[PDB]
């Protein structure tokens, strides 16, 4: 159970519902109290804005704003921005970047994952079941009642469900998308050649467990649509979505190849030093000044991305100068 | 003095002449005896074929064939293929891959550099001056007489000069190219943003020496034209052309950034081992079973690409399993 918003309008609910829509507006994914009685009076809210990326019109998210007790977080250009420093209580969120994921976790039990480019995953702890409303549907493990359109009513119109959670009072109404591959037929051969890796023998373990046909067509559509420049990032995000979906099951897999989506972990390594090896499965509990060896958050998973390989001498990471120091003074 | 064929129809002669043309045919760059008296009776010849890469019609080279004493080399799909094993004399060429360059050298003194995708550079030793004919012009350090169109005549028509060196008797005549950026105006902003790095402070050392305006517009044109997919490779080749042109002067520079054209030298490193650090300047003389420490070819330059960093124990490279073994048994 985890919200899966990625690429161009691909969504997967907690209860396991897959739909699609595109719209250039502001939307909220997770709300507290559903606008009613404030039971826990926390009023958590996560919102996002879509920009017309790509000439096909298939917009993708650009910025994410998080509201928590009068505290606001702005995510844009790969840098975290905070607006509003309430002089009460304290900081309730932790900002941590792991691999190619930007992770923010709340003391309430809310965990968000950010690829810093397009994708985003939201998971909810079981104590908040049912009483959550948004585009991700009610967290009740029932794919039937996940279409509550701000009025406790389930409607078969995915477009109506998506439009019901717009934020700007004066914002253009979203509409059904076109066919990216029919729009760009000349890219179809290259797109199929690139996205065929998912059905290749490398991902056979996940193929034997889940059905990647939806993710396969998602990769094809994303590659077809991405035509204004930098299609490599579109393809990499499309693949990494299914990679994470397989990883969260529990069985680690490896899919990176120097010809496709190549990381450059050597760059962070300074001169005369080599302590950054890519970890496919995902690093276990680490040690650093902020998070000691004995302390770790197990709600996170292996994920992916370059991680430092600190020497046995000074294995603690610093997180301020991106190196392994013995201890932060 | 070095032939510089790269991207989509970009050529620079030994004597320093820059022109451009595109054509889907077979052409010869360097010929021996110019079809006349065989002085050294070596009859060296390098030929190439152009394929309609990209929807703009700007073709780029795909395969290179080398003729040397009845020995033929086929270069396609990133793998070297040899056709014709004469049962006389011996092998006169050495096939070696260094960094992101595939290098073949002849005992005569001919050196070729291959990026395995599009680009190619040809240098000539001084003993072969003047008596060489081809698209690269006569090797006499004179930009005036480099337009010999197979008849010892210089013609101001670059198109005519290019067509005069076609090989297939029945092959379509080449024509002047269009404007890639006018063809794809929506890509102009992204292309300028990507190609502006050359004029950025990183390459100021070469900016203070050579004039990169031609290379700047070449990068812009290449990024504009590359639209059928994989524009990242087009941009990377366009940048690396100027990078090599600056490197051959003598002053080493660094331009790689994990956000742009990122190498994945970590991949070659096996588990528990980190002995592949990217070298910007280019590795000095190496040691291996084929080429010992005392033996090295100094005609080559630093170039670029991932190189192994063998430990002080077993520093010899094997070249058969891509690792550093003590000595080949
Ligand atoms: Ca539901
Ligand atoms: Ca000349």
């Amino acid at each position: 159970a985890t919200c899966a918003v990625y690429g161009d309008g691909h969504y997967l609910t907690f209860d396991g519902q897959s739909y699609s829509f595109n719209g250039d507006c502001e939307y909220t994914l997770v709300q507290n109290h559903c606008g009613g009685k404030d039971s826990t009076q926390d009023s958590f809210r996560v919102v996002t804005e879509n920009v017309p990326c790509g000439t096909t019109g298939t917009t993708c998210s650009k910025a994410i704003k998080i509201f928590l007790g009068g505290f606001e977080l702005k995510l844009s250009h790969g840098k975290v921005e905070v607006i509003g420093t309430d002089e009460s209580q304290e900081v309730p969120y932790t900002i941590q970047q792991m691999g190619i994921y930007l992770v923010v976790d709340t003391d309430i039990g809310l965990v968000l994952l950010w690829d810093k480019k397009t994708s985003i995953f939201i998971n909810l702890s079981p104590e908040f079941k049912g009483r959550v409303c948004g585009l991700c549907g009610n967290f009740d493990d029932i794919a039937v009642n996940d279409f509550a359109t701000r009025s406790r009513s389930v409607v078969g119109d995915v477009l109506e469900f998506g439009n019901s959670w717009k934020l700007s009072p004066s914002c253009p109404d979203a509409l059904a998308p076109k066919d990216p591959c029919t729009a760009n037929p000349f890219r179809k051969s290259w797109a199929q050649k690139q996205c065929s890796i998912l059905h290749g023998p490398t991902f056979a373990a996940c193929h034997a467990h889940v059905e990647p046909a939806r993710y396969y067509e998602a990769c094809v559509n994303d590659a077809c649509a991405c035509d204004s420049g930098g299609d490599c990032e579109c393809f990499c995000t499309a693949v990494a979505a299914y990679a994470q979906a397989c990883h969260e099951v529990g069985l680690c897999v490896s899919w990176r190849t120097p010809s496709i989506c190549p990381l450059f972990c050597d760059y962070y390594n300074p001169e005369g030093q080599c302590e950054w090896h890519y970890q496919p499965c995902g690093v276990p509990c680490l040690r650093t000044c902020r998070n000691p060896r004995g302390d770790c958050l197990r709600d996170v998973w292996g994920l992916e991305g370059c991680y430092p390989k600190c020497p046995p001498e000074a294995p603690i990471f610093d997180e301020d100068k991106m190196q392994c120091v013995a201890t932060c003074p």
